[PDB]
């Protein structure tokens, strides 16, 4: 995932950051304190960005043409996952974080299938 | 391109960085000093990574679902573009840099097209 | 602009970031939702900082002694441009973003003169 | 791990980066090309630095006084783990990479025990 | 502090960053404006994170096993210092900023003792 | 130095990084091992860049029009210091590092004089 390439990839990198995004949204629903809301917003923004980056790397570095052929829906799925993460940055509703996690789980399923080749 | 979103995007951000990648390769062919080769490799890696990032942003943030419909080859185009940049990272041949610049040139055309649409 | 040096420079890097700063300020006037204001402020801070970095690079790396000799106002001009960006960070008024853009345009004009020459 | 805090932690982040480190050391032994050696060295340095950061976060954010009391060796363990990652930066021997992974495995074990608790 | 290693370390790096934290907390009590509060929180978050980073570097790179044996309280001291910085992030009370600073002083004293020795 | 502004500045930040740059150059002269040379180059590059960043901030954020009026040589002195740092990036000669340290000492002197007035 370092583009050497190193041959070491794992959707867990994206998942763990997306889990923080959703966990932050959940905590935002419980505390309306201004300062807390500002910090949560700032940190959620950064974790979502990191999650988007990990997915972009899977898409550009790990998945190859044969993969995009075996799963003709892969491009859309990844593009949807990153767009779902952008929507999560702009929201405090845990449902947006959940949508991103759902898309990531599907990407993760495909990923390990390509690992079984 | 900041994901606010701000409504400001431009393939030029990617081109300028890719231009440094090619310029660096050309300098690499003419100067074989070790320390220069080390510094040049390091910097080319960074500029190419910034180029990939700029393209990833256009793909994930700028291009909307309707855009991919109107240009069903855009997914592959951007994916080849980023991979072309990855190839440039592992090459001192100015042609690799040019290849990446060529893909970016196509993407730039579809971009301005969606802008005027 | 990578300090190799690579020979590739373009004030357009600073301008695009400055354009985002202004565009964000424009939007901040039309939406007073608290979370939107927080995200807008956070993101404007980053785009302004990037614009400052790009100008600093032009000043330290691209412009050389003969240039400062030919344009004795250049040092002040760049310094004012970066200070204008700092003021844009601390403000929601689109005028502050515009002022930074106007200095950048002046810098850009001087830049292309040094290129043609 | 974002310090909000979000409540989401996983030694896996550290492990994935450390695996890249060892994987790169292995590839280096096989390819003696100068440019590949440079890229491998640069990238290994970055992945190791990331691994160190992830471990630093667990030590400073996740682990609390009660944990250090129940595990009097934790401070030294984590410290030795990060120092091992430092040794891995300065080495091409895949063994140095394994030593870091071994330490991370120990931290991981203590981690989940504090989770199940 | 760069981990080459370069043999150049100084708790000053952490102290200056921790100083901005307290200074910002003080300025926050003097201005209730929303945008100012947002910016101050955003910037305080960054400065504290850098201070934590600098202490982590000292803890993992500068201090060697003998130091932790010579000063049995060192591990706990550094850990308390970074946690105090995390507490400053989540607070606008200049006191939290000061507390983190007092810890840094104690660490700075031990640092010099190990130096002169 | 964070641009809030926070009111906390110190040329020492630049100095400490420049000191690592010269130290690294000295080490490079005593060890010709390829991998050490690669790491030393990569690290010296990052430290020199950070030193430049710190000087850029002093120039853009700390020094004001009255200071530039009082010290007509200030613009040139700072620009010389950052160029000296760029030269040290491209060199293994400790003399280039020492030249940057010399300019920083002059800037430091002026800095503290402005603190006395
Ligand atoms: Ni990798
Ligand atoms: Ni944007
Ligand atoms: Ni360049
Ligand atoms: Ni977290
Ligand atoms: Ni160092
Ligand atoms: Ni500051």
């Amino acid at each position: 995932h370092c583009d050497l390439p190193c041959g070491v990839y794992d959707p867990a990198q994206a998942r763990i950051e997306a889990e923080s995004v959703k966990a932050i949204q959940e905590k935002m629903a419980a505390n309306d304190d201004l300062h807390f809301q500002i910090r949560a917003t700032v940190i959620k923004e950064q974790r979502a960005e990191l999650a988007k980056h990990h997915l972009d790397v899977l898409w550009s570095d790990y998945f190859k043409p044969p993969h995009f052929e075996s799963y003709p829906e892969l491009h859309t799925l990844v593009n949807e996952a990153v767009k779902a993460l952008s929507a999560a940055k702009a929201s405090t509703d845990p449902a947006t974080g959940q949508k991103a996690l759902d898309y990531i789980a599907q990407i993760d399923k495909i990923f390990w299938e390509t690992k079984k080749a």
